[PDB]
DNA sequence: GGGCAGTCGCCGTGTACCTCTCCTAGAGCAGCATGCGCCC
């Protein structure tokens, strides 16, 4: 495959975490759920928070 | 066809604690206690 590198951004790059509940607590809550619910994402608790 | 550029709508905006008040809805329908008129 081919790629680029890219530059995010501190809130940018935390929204695109391993764990819907991480990023459900910080911001914008019902569209992380809806995508979530969409994709029938699994949360293994790693981690703080 | 291929757009640039412009516009519109949704998201976000530090932490703990103390005191005072007002409100849980509002209109229809029937029961009741009161005021007033009536016949003896």
């Amino acid at each position: 495959a081919q790629f680029t590198p890219v530059l995010l951004g501190i809130t940018k790059a935390s929204l695109n975490t391993n764990s819907f509940i991480s990023a459900a607590s910080f911001q914008e809550t019902t569209r992380v759920l809806t995508e979530a619910a969409i994709e029938g994402k699994s949360d293994w608790l790693r981690g703080l928070k």
